[PDB]
C-alpha cells in the first residue's frame, strides 16, 4: 500500500489514485513575488477556545490528534472561507534533517515541518460527507523551524514514545491547540488537495506566512517514530511529505500587503 519508501512513495500514487495527476493538487510552491495581495480576503477567525482533544494515533504515516467534532466547538471562519468549518484532527509532515520537511514551499525554500489543521464544511454534516465536495474542507497549514522550543507543543512530543508504532493509540484529552499558532494569521490562499491518498481535491489551503519555532530536541523525538507496527523491522517515520506539485491554472492570493 502507500506510503513514502522508493517503492510506495509519491511517484507513485496516480496509480492507485489518478487524482495524484489532477487540476487542483497540493502542496505547491508559494511564489511570494506572483501572490497577489487580495484586499476582499478577511482575517481569518480562529476560535479554539472550547476544543475537545480525544486521543492520538500513530496511523502508520503520521500521527493524527484527534478531536470532539460532534458540537461547534473549535471551528475556523473568515478568511477566504463562506461558512463555518469545524476541527477534526491535526497531523504534521517532516524530515529526516532540518533542511527539508515541509509540504509546501516559499519561493522554493522548505521548512522543518509543517503542521495541518484540518476542519470540514458544516454545511455538508460530516467529514465523510465534505470530502466529496470542492469546498469541503478548510487547512490551516503552518510551517516549523528549528530553533527556540515551542512550549505548546511539548506535551505532543512527551506522548510520542507512548505510539511509537502504526497502529498505537493513547488519550490525549485537554490538549489546547492555540499553543501551536504563530502570532499573526497573516496568509496565502489557494484551491488544493489532501496531500496524502486519497488526494481529494476538497481543501481551501490557507498557509500562515510566519512559521513557529520547535527545537532540534522536539524534532528529533518525532523523527524515533515508526512507520511499521509492533514487531516489524524498524523503519523511521522521517520525510513523510509530498513535494510540490504544478499549479496548473491556480492562483495564490495573500491576505497581507
Ligand atoms: C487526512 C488529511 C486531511 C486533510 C489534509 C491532509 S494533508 N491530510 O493528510
Ligand atoms: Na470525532
Ligand atoms: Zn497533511
Amino acid at each position: 500500500h502507500w506510503g513514502y519508501g522508493k517503492h510506495n512513495g509519491p511517484e507513485h500514487w496516480h496509480k492507485d489514485f489518478p487524482i495524484a495527476k489532477g487540476e487542483r493538487q497540493s502542496p505547491v510552491d508559494i511564489d511570494t513575488h506572483t501572490a497577489k495581495y487580495d484586499p476582499s480576503l478577511k482575517p481569518l477567525s480562529v476560535s479554539y477556545d472550547q476544543a475537545t482533544s480525544l486521543r492520538i494515533l500513530n496511523n502508520g504515516h503520521a500521527f493524527n490528534v484527534e478531536f470532539d467534532d460532534s458540537q461547534d466547538k473549535a471551528v475556523l471562519k473568515g478568511g477566504p472561507l463562506d461558512g463555518t468549518y469545524r476541527l477534526i484532527q491535526f497531523h504534521f509532515h517532516w524530515g529526516s534533517l532540518d533542511g527539508q520537511g515541509s509540504e509546501h514551499t516559499v519561493d522554493k525554500k522548505k521548512y522543518a515541518a509543517e503542521l495541518h489543521l484540518v476542519h470540514w464544511n458544516t454545511k455538508y454534516g460530516d467529514f465523510g460527507k465534505a470530502v466529496q465536495q470542492p469546498d469541503g474542507l478548510a487547512v490551516l497549514g503552518i510551517f516549523l523551524k528549528v530553533g527556540s522550543a515551542k512550549p505548546g507543543l511539548q506535551k505532543v512530543v512527551d506522548v510520542l514514545d507512548s505510539i511509537k508504532t502504526k497502529g498505537k493509540s493513547a488519550d490525549f484529552t485537554n490538549f489546547d491547540p492555540r499553543g501551536l499558532l504563530p502570532e499573526s494569521l497573516d496568509y496565502w490562499t489557494y484551491p488544493g488537495s489532501l496531500t496524502t491518498p486519497p488526494l481529494l481535491e476538497c481543501v481551501t489551503w490557507i498557509v500562515l506566512k510566519e512559521p513557529i519555532s520547535v527545537s532540534s530536541e522536539q524534532v528529533l523525538k518525532f523523527r524515533k517514530l515508526n512507520f511499521n507496527g509492533e514487531g516489524e523491522p524498524e523503519e523511521l517515520m522521517v520525510d513523510n511529505w509530498r513535494p510540490a506539485q504544478p499549479l496548473k491554472n491556480r492562483q495564490i492570493k495573500a491576505s497581507f500587503k
